[PDB]
């Protein structure tokens, strides 16, 4: 009889009131019956607030922010297959038309083709990925071709992200990184070249260091690589890991050479979700012609009377991003990324002045536009110390909700410290007030706690 | 003058009466100046239109459907970062529960410290491929133990899904695909033997065959492998692709014996927006035990304190999908999901059996739960000519927006033509009937017609 | 036990996992219990996918497409009768000041009374009835006097819309069409006059004919009436069908003479819900004065202490649409309207331009502004052979979702088949290059297969 | 240089502190120019508060509430033109099921072909007047048949709506009416046959007397035209007027024989937007069978293929109420309605027990399901005088927003005044209560102010 008593319960009880949520949640084994969908849904609702305020993480490089038009794109989008180019043709189309933007955007050589060649990604990390093979494929025919081994491929690179570790595992390539150090936080010329050789696929620079936030100019690597081939008749290629600079530098910096103006730059790669403005969930990578991707890479599928070519590790996925990705291109134009990028730099610059005066700090980087990207990374100056350590101050700061990240570099840098802080769209002027606030605030605590 | 007058329009004009959408949108060059969001929207949403209807999509194996909660838990997660394991804590956690999960509706052996070991994916395809490395590695360390080659590794399938071909090409395996043929469109144990070697470093059965929509039956297989092992000493393992079976079988045929239960499974992978009923942008890749995952493959991160695993070829992406999914976990369970399963094969089996009476079919599928996923797949009789080709058919049913695809099948069978209706969730008996009565209007018209 | 586990069901199950969603829905009888609602919305939502995507059904004339201000005001009136003037009194407001706007924007007379006489109407064909009644009881009148017989009344008119068909019929009029004949597809002075007689209610020119787009100047017809007077004493009145010219005109081209301007228009009518910019469901009719109208086909209501009068052959329905049309005058005006219409204009002429350069094709109407509605209306090149026909193409573009329709039109022209693209709000150029792609497409295709 | 001020204040400027909302809105002529949408959104919206509250016009017989899924549906539907019957395909399907639906609802003979024959309307005013010419050629055909002349039709019918006096005018027939005389307000079978002549069309019994709310039942209607013709050999039909009843008795009072159960009755029709649930703009008129409608009246249109006949007043209408209609019925069902009914005669009999208790009054109807639609009508016992008139408290009441009318009969009861209060779905018993509280203390207002 109880089973009706409890079926109306189910029925009218409240949400708290429920018999289904005085339970903790399962996490051990597949559930057996199935519960009231909203006490499910709130349940993890709730569950989620432990994740922090994601608009106060100033560790973060990806969007945390999107206008009212990308939340209903992306809605609208929740079930159209990027994959399916042919059942979801029109999502494939405008996919196309981002990718001759992106390369436009990059200077890359005017597609005779009418349609540049690249194509979008989940992330960066795919983009790379595909950038990788990419080389190794071209090192690996052009050894063939001379009759040479290509057993023992390397890549050669200065402080690149996590990723790029993980290509070289996953593909058996010799990763040759140039530590950081002291001065020279970066891959400079003179080492990339005493690490190069007839088995070097590529070079790798970063067009805006994660660690530090600043950019490591291809110019000067490129002329350094022509020079080695004259030298030693070696032809070395470039893959731009531009992350975030690939988004930033032609808006705020058109003058800074480092896209596709550079022969030996023979692809390029970029998050979209990151200074490209679009939801989690999308990065670009772009080739300079038909001949620098390998067609043995590339699995061509039925689109539209034709045949359009993949190339993607990844295959059913949301086109949400890549119409979102689409819709940013054409509201804000250049004019408008500009607009939109500048106000971090204004912030990060902002920031960067401003903490200078709270302490002996020296810094990496302070949101120059000509540097690198709307960061503000700093160290406590060698030798001093004010009372507390950057891992201290950040500890204080999260009490406040904020996520400022404090860490040591890396290479012949270890025993450096430091706290970056990312300026990302939607952390406007006033809201990063609040956090300077905090800042001066943590700093007065620490004081009077020795 | 002008610009005043042109600007006061831009303010009080109308969506379609404004000057912003008097022209084609931008498709070549990244577009100079920022303009009306409302406009900007408007003709994006519009060239969406042309995708067609995802409902009426048959030909789709992933979700087109997502209930109301899933939506908001989505947009509510448009922006956390199921990467940044320490920065989104709790998604992370959930995640957990989710690998935990899936792996006990597989029969894992019990986890050790309360956590099974796999990891999440943007779909079965990564999953795969992780899967995949998994094997390489694990063969690669024991050749090298008894001291043999390891330079001409391959892989031994059926027909498999085009993910196989990319690893295959992408990691240099050599894919043996035991070819399909007319009476046998899938991997037989004979055939498979045939094709195993010291090199092999593993099968790859296919729970849930795209082209045909029948399980590939591990158990057989698996017997063959252990009398092989019997014979030649040459152990091999199996890694199940149950991007479709995956979550069918647990529900509504938990006796068939393909999962866990068989000791060579050491890994399995599934597409969880495709009968995992979570929105796209989700897969999963569950390991036996810690000693089925190699540790080179795995770079661990920070969070909570410790040291967590991690193992992707992608990085920055959505959470979204991942805290969608255990919702549908904990709202549906083992009942939950049955129930809704049990609705799809229910209507495969209804238009299987009704289609049945329109032609001289031979059905290579019917929705029969023991045999593999809700779907229905025939061809015409060896023989015989209705008058039509099951293209013409499918093309007729376009005109309705249905898309349902007539494909010709591989390898010794690349003269049969088939047509595959797909019954995922959200294609309700109801709204099959329609796609009926069409279909009867379909041949109607092509007998008028001839 | 059994109905405590299958009622937690209906409680708990999921959408489609509900045993509710697992039958096909009731198309017979009258269904016996209730479900719940989740499901039963779900399995009707779902069925309307089959309806097609209107924004792409380029056969309609009506509205597709609201913006987001009509549609609340259509929520928020969805419960509001515009039958009953004295319970929603400013509805009805509203709407008198709609037929005073309408009445200004076709010149009718300046009213004395202050308030211009016409009333809102579901749409063209419910008003060109109320015209049509109108005419007949004018006629009626005027021949009773003259003593003579009034059993034998006639219409004349050119190609019109199937309304008037049905308007003939239901009120026993002899219904004189003068045919569509190759090089004139539409009623000319001429044919017209050597239709007309004593028992003739009236003329109705068709101002935008839906066959091919084009308009049928009522000038030319005025002045041929005006001398068939002179000759035979016959004073004959015209009622404007205006469903589509009746808001283009009046903004694209103003000095287009078919309005009241012409003393023998007694009478227009015009569809809100097609070019009118009003949600379907609302329509128009204007008469030039309180004279044209016979009061015996008035009923007056009690309004506010007053009386007004009702002219309509519907009784209870939507206010929403009234509503919302006052809205988009408010908000559009003659600038907004012009901007609005000249988009569509602008497509049509984009379209007619282009199409022309995909093949052996002859236009009926190329979307120009002084010649009719924005529209895209063509033929195969008498004589030619590109291998197709339009009805193939048709067919290739449904492929696509889209809905151009192919068809053979009446009279002496029944062996011509044309095809007609509409361009209504909401069919932007970006959109309808979309349109154009396909097009080219499907030629190829159709090139490609010449079966 | 003004100019860029006033466009930057009707930029800016709050909804009222606009210009544009500074003037009297235009009632004269066409606005010449465009203006701030909000603003002109705002003024209609607040003209359209002068309206009052329709859930307290207790006047009206239509729908003044609409649940959740029907608003969705329509605003679904907005655009979904219901004459279209070829391109919203589907639309048409939907309500041709409803034909039956009604059909079956009404016991008209069970179609022949799976179909009965009726179609939807705006409301019941077409649907009368369809089923009125329905007559008149029916009758016209017979006549000519007989060779007799056909140019004086009359129609018979009681105390009808409006509409019928339309339908009299607009297609010349002479309209008979029966008059309400003090003790019968209504058309007996006496008066009835008395008018009665081979030139009569056909005689239109009420099944829900507006005035009134009592119904006018045909069953001895019926007999007295069987009699009338075996005297005469005058063979004379019925058209139910059903416009509230219809949707009514069914559900409350299935005994009242008044539908197709009746031989003579070849014709009925309801309004939809009344008792039916559906929201304003949806009429229904049903035939017994295909004889009964005059092919002459018939327009036939291109429907898949084949045709299907259009009898309709009007073109182009939307197709939201037969959608909305249809979902009523299947949410609701026999059951649904029933509960939804009784619901409401329920309160109207709870009014008009307790209203008794308030004055001298004498009750015409007293919401009982046996005798008519769920409302409350009352008058003054005649030749009584409590200090007031009906017309006073129906005054008082308005005070409060109640729309409660007092009007005279017509007929031979043109001295009798009454007062109506009609009890449709969204009038719930605690809501009615309000009423009674108002009317009570109106009562003593007129007491204390003689
Ligand atoms: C953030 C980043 C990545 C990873 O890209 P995702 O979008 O996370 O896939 C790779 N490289 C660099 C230099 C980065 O900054
Ligand atoms: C659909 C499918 C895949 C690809 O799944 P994704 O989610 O797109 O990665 C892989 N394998 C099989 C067997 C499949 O059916
Ligand atoms: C569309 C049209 C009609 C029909 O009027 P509705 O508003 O659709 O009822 C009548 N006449 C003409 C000339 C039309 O174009
Ligand atoms: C309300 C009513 C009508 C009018 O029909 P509408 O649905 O209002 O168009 C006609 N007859 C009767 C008996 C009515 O009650
Ligand atoms: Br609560
Ligand atoms: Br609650
Ligand atoms: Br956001
Ligand atoms: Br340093
Ligand atoms: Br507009
Ligand atoms: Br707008
Ligand atoms: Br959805
Ligand atoms: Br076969
Ligand atoms: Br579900
Ligand atoms: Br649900
Ligand atoms: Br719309
Ligand atoms: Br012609
Ligand atoms: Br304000
Ligand atoms: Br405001
Ligand atoms: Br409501
Ligand atoms: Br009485």
């Amino acid at each position: 009889k109880k089973q009706v008593t409890d079926l109306r319960s189910e029925l009218l009880d409240s949400r708290f009131g429920a018999k289904s949520i005085s339970t903790i949640a399962e996490s051990k084994r597949f559930p057996l019956h199935e519960m009231r969908d909203d006490v499910a849904f709130q349940i993890i609702n709730d569950e989620l607030y432990l994740d922090g305020n994601a608009r106060q993480n100033l560790a973060t490089f990806c969007q945390t922010w999107d206008d009212e038009n990308v939340h209903k794109l992306m809605d609208l989008s929740i079930n159209k297959n990027w994959i399916d180019k042919e059942e979801y043709p029109q999502s494939a189309a405008i996919d196309l038309r981002c990718v001759n933007m992106v390369a436009d955007l990059w200077h890359a050589p005017a597609p005779k083709n009418g349609q540049a060649v690249g194509t979008n990604t989940i992330g960066s990390s795919e983009a790379c990925m595909l950038g990788g093979m990419a080389m190794k494929w071209r090192w690996r025919k052009r050894m063939e071709a001379a009759g040479k081994p290509t057993d023992k491929p390397n890549l050669v690179c200065g402080p690149v992200q996590i990723c790029w570790h993980k290509f070289a595992r996953y593909w058996d390539v010799e990763l040759r990184e140039i530590p950081m150090r002291p001065g020279q936080l970066f891959m400079d010329p003179k080492r990339m070249i005493e690490a190069c050789d007839e088995n070097t696929i590529g070079v790798v620079p970063t067009f805006g260091v994660t660690y530090t936030g600043n950019y490591e100019f291809p110019q000067p690597l490129h002329d350094a690589l022509d020079k080695f081939q004259a030298d030693t008749g070696i032809d070395i290629d470039m893959h731009i890991d531009a992350a975030s600079g690939g988004f930033l530098a032609p808006f705020v910096a058109p003058d800074i050479v480092w896209d596709f103006r550079l022969p030996r730059v023979k692809s390029i790669s970029a998050s979209g979700h990151k200074f490209g403005l679009a939801p989690l969930g999308c990065g670009w990578v772009i080739w300079r012609d038909e001949e620098a991707l390998p067609q043995e890479l590339v699995f061509n599928v039925d689109y539209l009377g034709g045949q359009i070519g993949t190339f993607a590790i990844n295959f059913s996925r949301p086109a949400g991003q890549v119409i979102a990705q689409y819709y940013e291109f054409l509201r804000l134009g250049r004019e408008g990324y500009t607009k939109v990028q500048n106000a971090s730099y204004q912030v990060a610059a902002y920031l960067a002045d401003e903490i200078a005066k709270l302490g002996p700090y020296e810094f990496i980087c302070t949101g120059r536009p000509d540097e690198g990207i709307p960061a503000v990374c700093f160290k406590l100056k060698d030798g001093e110390d004010p009372g507390y350590t950057l891992y201290d101050l950040s500890e204080r700061l999260r009490l406040r909700g904020w996520q400022v990240p404090a860490f040591t570099l890396g290479g012949e840098a270890t025993d450096i410290v430091v706290m970056r802080i990312m300026c990302r769209r939607g952390f406007e002027m006033d809201f990063a007030e609040l956090l300077l606030e905090d800042y001066k605030a943590s700093l007065k605590y620490l004081s009077d706690h020795p």
